[PDB]
Formats: structure tokens, C-alpha cells, sequence
């Protein structure tokens, strides 16, 4: 027997270089060759977010998971003299919800904007129409929300906070998108974007990868007018210096980087960007469009995301099923793993698959076809 | 040429084993592989930390690292509504005193009780003295402060705690004690205990491994009395279903956990554990012992921390010399990195070397014999 094919939404499957990246002694994380490993990690971060060194945007990368995105944000945002507390945030899913809750835990007034029908994203106008009626000192959207599988766009809401509330910072949730879904940091006039290791970047867990645009940056350091963080650890304040030397291949200290966790994001960033971001944007898009084709059309299923529609995200597909359990505990029996439905409503009612880095990407790995065979086996009984 | 040996206070050269459980496949976070996984994990962490099942005691492992445990703590104990917020902080270097910021930044009242002089524990009496002129809701002391590479005796402060203020909790920073210094977590009453991955316990970076007492765990959950957290990723109150749920088999989610990490730290868990903790502390003495009686007799050098003194920890050696940097720069140049100083004030007068894992324990490793001939030879010029 081997190890099961995870067709998951992240963790998903590592290639083999970054794989094996992770098995490397360790290295002093003020060692000239970690602080090269993190130099380029840090350069390439940015490279991923789709900013320009110019653009003077701060990336950030540290040990935890895309969750702490939402705590380093909120932590940076609501300071001890936050000036504007309250945030709207663009739900599409649980995530959007789950971030709604981390802002409000942190001391901010949150309104959150929903769409019609699950499944769908919310409408453009609608949130034009809360960014006039109030002024948000940020804005969030999820840009694939994982729980339903949509996907928002992030130019027509950029446009629309530009229009309506410029001085809203525009915070993006881009765990899962980044790396598989057309994003531009610097073009669309995101603030905060927060992604996450083992999602489309194709890298272990354990790292939460931060972007900060300089604007937001000018806010979150001004101590004498903002405040201070309520925090230490998510605190950009302290990490700033940090993320900064390491950039100029320096290397300094605030808390140890996951130095094993930093070489194996070396490899798979360089990966993504040695093939080109935009080439691997249409891998996953193909890839997604002959799963949900194969699903939707060819097994008559119906998808928790509007499809065929540019609300379905690419790096995953969120079908309703009779029996979810029974065709994941099919697949299961057979090596391959699928995720259940974490909705608070739909929650049992539908199946979730993976498709992201080098499952969707790599055209030799036959998991996704076998996937299918299964699931389309799966509904025979 | 070869990889150079990692000979500082933290990341430490892994064991075969454990380096090579870093190098394998993504499993779901949530199948019953990762969950057999994380299981073991969290009640071995639980018996590394010398506390046993019966005690309730609650463990929590998590991306992040040693000081995500400053945060963990401050978090849960400076609630909305916290009815004590003094602490008092137990200084004995470095890492005493950026505890006692993150306390601050937190809420906490801080009062900083510190030794005579440097490379010294805080006298006892004065511990009493203030813990009796004052009652604090928590007090804290980093039983090895690798700054200053000093040991804190926790027996004795566990007992004047007992003594005078029964009823503040026992907060140890054992991220540098954990695996290679005596630490009974039960029989101590301790109430928060958190350590690194790195350090002792022989694991890659990238995990932050705390315990708590039932006793905290009870104070932590007490919404209605106590309040609530204010942050998100580090809630135990969001935590705890998850740990529980893992350690009973279950698996459940909050934020996905660094599943290669926790992999691999489940190797290393069970190899301090096979071979027995007491078993592996006495080796880490010897290795100290031999290392510091080498420089500090051998080559006639001064430890900052007092020794030979029950006050010097057995998991590294801080030692004066004329040029740190070119002692540095020449184990260097022959494959051996060692560390500089890191304290606010002796900072550049002083090196550290590590000796702790497989490097202190297996004999085979000639590793320090080696650190210290380069050490004898750079003294030479
Ligand atoms: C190494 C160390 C820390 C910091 O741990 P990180 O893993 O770098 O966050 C905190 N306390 C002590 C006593 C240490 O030795
Ligand atoms: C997977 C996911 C998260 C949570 O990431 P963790 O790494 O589990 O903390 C947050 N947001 C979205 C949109 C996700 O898809």
C-alpha cells in the first residue's frame, strides 16, 4: 500500500523538489546561507502577491497558518487609537464569516455583506452601496472562500472602493487563490493580503505569508497617531525590521523563522515563478474547467459555486452530493482523500476536491482522473 | 564541503530520524493518519512536560514558535474582564524581559524582579518578598534564559509561590529547559509551561508547545467571569475542542496544523521518551559539565552564568572572550556555527554554544569535542 492522494483543498500535494527541500539539516537562522534562503523568500513573496519592489510593499513570512493573516491584520489595524474601528467584510462562505469573528475579537465594528443565494458572490453593487451609506476604515473580501468554493472579483471591487471610499483599506484573504487565481497586488490596491503555505503555493503547512502595501504600512507604524498593537507576536511593528534586513540579506532576530519550513518555500516559490505565474494561473483554470465540466455536465451534478460562472473558483470544486460521507469513505477505501462540506448550513450536503499546485499543474499525475473514475464510480450505488 | 554544525542555543542539529520525518507527503489534516499522528503527539507533549493525563492538564502545539507561548499566555490570562492583571516577572536575561514587553502589550501590570548581578537567578528571598508585598494574578520565570545561559530553580520558586501566593499562577518560559533540564510540571504547580520545537526537544522550528494546568485551564474558560480574549489565533478557548478532540482520536478544525511538523516532532517526542527523560537530562549535564569545565578551567575563561553553580544550564554555555566576532568567524570558516551575545548589556562580550539533542545526547557525534578544539585554537591568535 502508499500514502492516500490528497485531493484536498490544503494541505495539498508537494512535487518533489519542495518535498524534499523540508528534509535539510538545520541552519542558524542568522547563518549567511539561511539568510540567503530568506532573502529570496522574501523577494519572491512579493514576486507571488504580484507587487513590485517598488511599490516599497513589505512582505511578511512567519511561522503559523493563513488563519494568523486575519489575527495580523486586525492586530495592525484596530491600535490602541484606531481612528476608524469599523470594517466591512464581503462574505461568500464560513471563511469570510470566521474572519468577521477574528475582527470583531480584536475590537472592530463589523458589518458584514452577504450574497443572494450560497454560492454566488456578492453583488458588486451592494457593496458600492454599504461603502457609501458608511465609511469602513477597511474592507475585506475572501477572494476563493474554501467553504463554497467562489470565487470574488477582486478588479471590480478594487474599482469600487477606489471610487467610493479610497481612503478604505482594501484587505484581501487570499489563501487560496494566490498561486492558482489571477491576483495583482499592486494593480487592484490591496493593503493586506494574506495567503497561506499549503494551499496553492504548493508548500508545507506551517507558514503564514503576509503582503503589506506601503500605504497600509504608513498606517500600521504610526505610533504617535494610531497607537500601538494590542499583541506582541503578530505585532508588523516588531517584524518589520526583521522581514526588512533579511531582505537586504542582513539577517537579524525577533522570533525564530521555521528555518526548514523557509527552504522548502524557497524551492516552491521559485517553482511557481520559474514557469510564470500567468501560465500557472491557466493550468489550474484548465484543470478546474475539465473537473467541474466532468462533474456538473458529465455526472448531472450540481456545484455549491454558480457553474458554468466566474464565481467558481479554480483551485477547487464544491459539489452537492446525496451521501457526501459515503462517496469520500468510497474514495477513502480506494487511497484518495476529499473533504466534506464546513458550512454552517450546507455543511453536510456537499463534497469538496483538491486541485491546486502540482495536481493541478503537471500534467503527468493522473490523481485528478482517477479522482473522478471514483467519484463517478462512487454514484453508481 | 558539507553543511556547517549547528552548535547554538536554538535551532539544533536533528537526529536522522526525526530530520527525515520532515521529508514526507502532505496528509489531510483531518484523516485518521494525521489524527493517529497528532494524538501521540499531544500526550507525549504532555509527558515530556513531566505532567500525567490524570492531572487534566491541557496541551496545545501549534504553528508558531517559543514566543507565540508569551502571546498564548497574556492572551488567556489578561481577560476582558481579568480580575488580576499584575504580573510579576522573574528576570534573568534577555528573554525575561521581552517576555515581560508582550505582558505589557497585553494589559499586564508588570513588576520586573532581577538578580545581583548578571549570570546569577533572582534571589528567592526577594521573589517571596515581592510576592508577599503584593498579590499578582501570575508570575513568571524563564527557567533557562539562553541569554545569559542561567538556570532558575524552579523547585524553590514553586514552593514560595505555594507559600505566599497560592493562588497567582505559576508561569514557566521552559522553551530552552524542556528535553534537557529537570522540569515536573505536576509536582512543581506549574500552571502555563511553554517551549519551542527547536530547542531540547530535537524537533525542527516551527512549533510552539505549551501546557496547561486545570487549574488555568479552568481561569482561561471562564467567560462569564473572567471575560474573553481578545485576539483569535491564540484563544485557548478556540484551541481546546481541537487539542481534545485530536488527543481522543477525533480530529476536528480550527486552523490548519503544520501536519510534516507535527510528523516530525512526533519522532522526536518519542525518542526523548524511549530512552527516558531522566536518562536524557543526565547527558546534557555531562556534556555541560565537561564543556564549561573545558572552558572555564581548561582554557581559564569566565561563564556569565556562575559556575560551577547550580545557577548554569545544562542546554548551553555563555562564555566571556576578548573578540567574540573573530572567535565566531573562526569556528565559522571550519564548518561550526556558534553564536554571539543578544543582552541589552554584556551583548558583544560574550559567545553561546549550543550542546543540546542528539548533539549533548549520543556520543558518537563529535560535534563539541570539535567546537571546543576550534574554540582552544581561536583563543590561540
Ligand atoms: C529561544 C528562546 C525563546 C524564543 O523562542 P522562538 O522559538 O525564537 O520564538 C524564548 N525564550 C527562551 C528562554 C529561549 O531560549
Ligand atoms: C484554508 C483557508 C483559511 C485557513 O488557513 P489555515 O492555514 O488553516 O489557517 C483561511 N481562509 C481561506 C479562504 C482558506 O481557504
Amino acid at each position: 500500500k502508499s500514502v492516500d492522494t490528497l485531493l484536498i483543498p490544503g494541505p495539498i500535494i508537494l512535487s518533489g523538489a519542495v518535498q524534499k527541500a523540508l528534509d535539510v539539516p538545520s541552519l542558524g537562522h542568522t547563518s549567511p546561507e539561511f539568510v540567503s534562503i530568506f532573502q529570496r523568500v522574501l523577494k519572491n513573496t512579493r514576486a507571488v502577491f504580484k507587487s513590485a519592489a517598488a511599490s516599497k510593499s513589505q512582505p511578511f513570512v512567519l511561522a503559523g497558518s493563513g488563519t494568523l493573516g486575519w489575527d495580523i491584520f486586525a492586530s495592525n489595524f484596530i491600535l490602541s487609537k484606531a481612528p476608524n474601528k469599523n470594517v466591512l467584510v464581503v462574505s461568500t462562505g464560513t471563511f469570510s464569516d470566521r474572519f468577521a469573528d477574528c475582527l470583531r475579537s480584536y475590537g472592530a465594528q463589523v458589518d458584514v455583506v452577504r450574497p443572494l443565494k450560497i454560492g454566488e458572490s456578492v453583488p458588486l453593487e451592494l457593496i458600492t452601496e454599504k461603502l457609501s451609506q458608511n465609511s469602513y476604515g477597511a474592507v475585506t473580501v475572501t477572494h476563493v472562500d474554501t467553504s463554497t468554493a467562489v470565487l470574488s472579483d477582486l478588479k471590480a471591487i478594487s474599482q469600487a472602493i477606489k471610487q467610493t471610499s479610497p481612503e478604505t483599506f482594501f484587505v484581501v484573504d487570499a489563501v487560496c487563490s494566490i498561486g492558482c487565481e489571477e491576483f495583482e497586488f499592486d494593480e487592484w490596491g490591496v493593503d493586506f493580503a494574506l495567503t497561506a503555505s499549503q494551499k496553492a503555493i504548493g508548500a508545507p503547512a506551517g507558514l503564514s505569508i503576509s503582503l503589506c502595501s506601503s500605504r497600509f504600512m504608513d498606517y500600521a507604524l504610526n505610533d504617535s497617531k494610531n497607537g500601538h498593537v494590542h499583541g506582541y507576536f503578530s505585532s508588523l511593528r516588531r517584524w518589520t525590521p526583521i522581514m526588512e534586513n533579511y531582505e537586504a540579506g542582513k539577517g537579524a532576530y525577533f522570533a525564530t523563522p521555521p528555518v526548514q519550513l523557509i527552504n522548502s518555500l524557497d524551492v516552491a516559490l521559485k517553482e511557481i515563478l520559474e514557469e510564470g505565474l500567468h501560465k500557472r494561473w491557466d493550468l489550474h483554470r484548465e484543470m478546474s474547467d475539465w473537473f467541474k465540466d466532468s462533474l456538473v455536465n458529465g455526472l448531472q451534478l450540481t456545484s455549491v459555486s454558480r457553474y458554468p460562472s466566474n464565481m467558481s473558483a479554480h483551485g477547487l470544486t464544491a459539489v452537492y452530493v446525496a451521501d457526501p460521507p459515503d462517496v469520500i469513505a468510497f474514495l477513502k477505501s480506494h487511497g484518495v482523500v476529499i473533504a466534506g462540506g464546513i458550512h454552517k448550513d450546507i455543511g453536510p450536503k456537499y463534497i469538496r476536491i483538491g486541485h491546486m499546485g502540482v495536481t493541478a499543474c503537471n500534467k503527468n499525475l493522473p490523481y485528478m482522473k482517477n479522482c473522478f473514475d471514483l467519484i463517478k464510480l462512487a454514484l453508481q450505488r
